[PDB]
Formats: C-alpha cells, sequence, structure tokens
C-alpha cells in the first residue's frame, strides 16, 4: 500500500497568499514564506517587472486566523521568498532537497492556506508527478520526514495538459522543462521506473505469485538494450545493490528478475495478474517493499 | 488517488504505553490514555489487571513521562488515568464507524507516528491495514471539519493479512477476540456501493468507456451481484447516490447496468481511473470531497 508521511510537521508551516484577486498557498518556516512567484500575475509575463512594480501592503498572507505582514521580499527563480514580522513558532527542523526521479515523497494538498489530505507521489523520469491537484493547489508542497527532519523537494505549479503535475524544489528550480506560464507545455515521453518493478516483483514473489519467473539469465547490457526498446530506464549497478536484500530474502538473483521482467516486456501477460493487476506498477520503492 | 486525512491532530495524541517489555502505542486524549489492554499481558484480564499497579505503567509522550494516577477497564481497552492533560487533544468524538465506509490510519510504533493512510472497514469487519509489529494502538480517523473521529484502534493480524481492531470503547469490529490465536473472519463481499461510486467518479474525470445504453433494474442488478460476491444493492443506496447521479447526468440504474458489464464481460485490458480492477474502497462522500 501507497503510505504518505505524517503530515503534522507540515501543517503548521502552510499559509494562504493573496495579491488582488489570486490566491495560493504558502510555506511559512521562520521568518520567510515561500510560494509560487505566479502569485503575482499570464502567458510570457515578465516576472522583475511585476515583482518591481509591488509593494510589501499587496501581499495579503493569512495563517490561520492571523493576518501576516510582509517586511520585505525577494525572486528566487520561481519563487518567491516573502520576509514576514513573526517567526512562525511550529517550525520544523527541516532542509531542501532536490529529490530525483524514482524516489518518492508525500503530497500534502493545500487549499486557501488549509490542509485538504495527504498522499504519497514519485518523481518520474521525465520530471513529472502523477498527483491530484485541483485549482486552488498552487504551493502545496512534497516533502519527506526522516526523524524529526522534514525534507522539502516540491511546491507545486502546474497540471499538463495530459493530467501530470509540475512544480519546482524549495530553491525555485522546476523540476524537468516545464515555465510558468498559461501555455499548453508537453512532458518528455514517460518512461517506466525499472528499479521500481523489479521491487514490485520481488514483492509478488514474498506474496507468493511466482508464475513470471524462469530459468532464463540475462547480462545488465543485454537486458538494458531490451528495456530501453520498452521505453523502461536502464538498471545501473548501483540499482543491482539496492536490490540485494529483496534477492536474499527470495533467493531469486537481480539479473534472474530482470530476465523474468524480460520476458513480460516482450511477451506481456496473457492477462494474467500479479499483486492484483494487468499492469506492473512502479512507484512503490525498494525500501517500500522492505518496510511492509 | 485515495487520499488521507491531514494527521496532524492525531499525532500530538500518540503516546507510548509499557509494562514491563510489552510496549504499545497509546491515545492521550485529555488526562485519560486509550490503550488495547494486552499491553498487560489465553489470559483472564480482570485477573492480570487486578495484580497491577499504576506505577508499573510506563507511559511516555516523546521525551516526556506521565504518572498513571488510576486505571479502568473498558471491554479491550485500558483507560488509564494521568496527572497531565494534554494540552494538544483536538474536539474529538469516538464513534463506531459501518463497514464499507472509509477512514485514515495514523500507523505508530513505540509512541512514534510513522505513516499515515487510507483504508475502509470491509463487510466482514477486518480493514486491509499495513500493519507490523508493534503497530497496537494504532488508530483509525475521519478529521471532517475541526472535529477528530475517532473510529479504529489496532489490534490484530489475521492468518489472511488482513487487520482487526476495535472502536475507541473498546468493542472489537467482528468476531475476534483479544487472544494470541489465529482466527477467521467471515468471506468477504465487494462494497458495491463505493464500486458505482468510483465509477461516477471515473466519468467525471472522462473515463466513459465503460457506459452503455442499456438500463437495469434493482433486481436484476442484485442477480448479477450475488454471482460476483458483491453487496445487494439497496434503494437506501440508490438514494445515496443522488447527487453524483445528477453531478453526472447518469442515472444510477444506468451506471448499475454498466458495472453488470464490467462484471459480465470484465475490462478488456483497458483501465478506469488508472487501476485495472474495480475499486471499492471509496465512498460517495469520498469522491465529493
Ligand atoms: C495553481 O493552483 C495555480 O496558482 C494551479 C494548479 C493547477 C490547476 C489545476 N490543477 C493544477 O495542478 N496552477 C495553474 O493554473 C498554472 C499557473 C501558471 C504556472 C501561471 N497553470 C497551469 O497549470 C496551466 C496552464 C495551462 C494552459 O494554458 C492556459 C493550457 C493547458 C494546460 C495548462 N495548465
Ligand atoms: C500489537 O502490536 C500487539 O502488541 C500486534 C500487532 C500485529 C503484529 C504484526 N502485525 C500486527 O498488526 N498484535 C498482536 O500481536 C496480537 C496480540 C493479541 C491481540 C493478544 N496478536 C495477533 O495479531 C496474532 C496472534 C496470532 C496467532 O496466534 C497463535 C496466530 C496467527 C496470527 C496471529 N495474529
Amino acid at each position: 500500500r501507497k503510505m504518505a508521511f505524517p503530515s503534522g510537521k507540515v501543517e503548521g508551516c502552510m499559509v494562504q497568499v493573496t495579491c488582488g484577486t489570486t490566491t495560493l498557498n504558502g510555506l511559512w518556516l521562520d521568518d520567510t514564506v515561500y510560494c509560487p512567484r505566479h502569485v503575482i500575475c499570464m502567458l510570457n509575463p515578465n516576472y522583475e517587472d511585476l515583482l518591481i512594480r509591488k509593494s510589501n501592503h499587496s501581499f495579503l498572507v493569512q495563517a490561520g486566523n492571523v493576518q501576516l505582514r510582509v517586511i520585505g521580499h525577494s525572486m528566487q527563480n520561481c519563487l518567491l521568498r516573502l520576509k514576514v514580522d513573526t517567526s512562525n513558532p511550529k517550525t520544523p527542523k527541516y532542509k531542501f532537497v532536490r529529490i530525483q526521479p524514482g524516489q518518492t515523497f508525500s503530497v500534502l494538498a493545500c487549499y486557501n492556506g488549509s490542509p485538504s489530505g495527504v498522499y504519497q507521489c514519485a518523481m518520474r523520469p521525465n520530471h513529472t508527478i502523477k498527483g491530484s491537484f485541483l485549482n486552488g493547489s498552487c504551493g502545496s508542497v512534497g516533502f519527506n520526514i526522516d526523524y524529526d527532519c522534514v525534507s522539502f523537494c516540491y511546491m507545486h505549479h502546474m497540471e499538463l495538459p495530459t493530467g501530470v503535475h509540475a512544480g519546482t524544489d524549495l530553491e525555485g528550480k522546476f523540476y524537468g522543462p516545464f515555465v510558468d506560464r498559461q501555455t499548453a507545455q508537453a512532458a518528455g515521453t514517460d518512461t517506466t521506473i525499472t528499479l521500481n518493478v523489479l521491487a514490485w516483483l520481488y514483492a509478488a514473489v514474498i506474496n507468493g505469485d511466482r508464475w513470471f519467473l524462469n530459468r532464463f539469465t540475462t547480462t545488465l547490457n543485454d537486458f538494458n538494450l531490451v528495456a530501453m526498446k520498452y521505453n523502461y530506464e536502464p538498471l545501473t549497478q548501483d540499482h543491482v545493490d539496492i536490490l540485494g536484500p529483496l534477492s536474499a530474502q527470495t533467493g531469486i538473483a537481480v539479473l534472474d528478475m530482470c530476465a523474468a521482467l524480460k520476458e513480460l516486456l516482450q511477451n506481456g501477460m496473457n492477462g494474467r495478474t500479479i499483486l492484483g493487476s494487468t499492469i506492473l506498477e512502479d512507484e512503490f520503492t525498494p525500501f517500500d517493499v522492505v518496510r511492509q
């Protein structure tokens, strides 16, 4: 099952940022509030021009009942760093990280500064996420929690015409070739996260369906050559080592699981299922499998 | 997408309760801590509790230690009275959920919340959770408005991998007892009303391939439902699906005729809202939210 991290430490940081009539979500850490810079906008806007035309007083920042006053502002990439007169008493230990494709994080969906729901998603190889984001969701945040430290890694900005979502890290650099404009943008073709599909296949073996296994063998090179022809990410030697624990628990060598996957890619499943589905799941990490 | 409620108001109520070498998670509301009674541990729990002093309960809220002032047992739960009243307790109710309804689980270990996720009370009164060793005392809830409705406390994993537990009054969901016994639930069924709500959800998102021009009656639908291990559908169920009927413009018995086709013919490798299976853990209330 897809589990999310507990959202509490992040709920205390969610605020509402309003400019004129356009409102979105912001992240209040210490005396600074972060939010997508498009709060000040629509096609091909000059963001420097519009920021210099804006006064601190223009930004309405509400944190629950309280109103916070912008004591200053600056732009970092596609984000705005509003300085506020109050430090957030509920700020957690935190860091900004750049999540990598294949990896997962939890999204705390927010509307009007109120956290609505938390779900877990992965960053795809084409630098989009298959999220659930309605109008009002910009500035909602993705994050991982290790110990008591929160790793902020995603701020929501856009939904591509194809249903998927695009955003930035906490420094405002967009993941992927997207720009914050009211234009239709296309992601690159979405390749499948091989490392996670193998983790799934290992998970299926621990659950007791082995029907897709075989005695054929493969080298890493030859598996990667097949995989790319089916739009699957090549498997690095690093990924092989990551699968080590799942390999020893099941007694099935990683290259033999790849030989299995190679046969699934080339012949499909004759309507057969793994863990109940006809399609191979690719947002369960090896860590997720090991933990559960 | 399954979405869990923000777990913040619950995480501040999670504490650790230890009796000897036995540890589990507890729920700290006001001045009382709720936790599965087997923390004191087929025995007799009335005998075990009388031999227990308040001093023997190690209750910890994070770094802090709480002193048990008194206690009492209600069903399968302990009500530990403590000297401190939790400053973080939200507005809350205890409710008993009905099968088919959904909630969020804050999975906890050694008093530390580690994960949140959605799940549903199955018709056989189990839940398909994700619980590991140390997870008893983990709590299920709904956070509608600012009021938290606690509805589940975790107690066990059956041989089949599903989970079982009680309400916050300590009465089990289902036939189970808190003993170290292998126990069996009844045969499960598929939550028909939830499957239909999810079909309405797909239409709203534009997946309409499974629709058709036919209609069915309630009685004819249930003839097909019974054969495929779905719960019978009732007129109460149809009235619940009213608002989604209106939003999509598809009559509730039109959607049933679409579902009978999906059951009879199956889905030919095609997918509804991403999955290759008919999802039954999204309720009509869920889809509105
Ligand atoms: C934020 O809420 C906006 O502050 C919003 C979130 C999306 C709305 C629906 N689901 C979401 O995830 N973001 C946008 O509306 C952004 C705003 C930009 C960055 C200025 N724009 C889009 O996501 C967008 C624009 C267009 C488009 O043009 C018009 C054509 C096709 C798709 C598309 N997406
Ligand atoms: C709590 O953590 C208990 O301290 C624990 C949670 C489960 C452990 C693994 N995953 C869980 O969800 N609960 C138990 O161990 C309970 C304790 C009872 C209520 C006294 N027991 C079981 O879940 C249990 C016992 C047996 C069994 O016996 C023999 C045989 C088969 C399954 C089984 N489950």
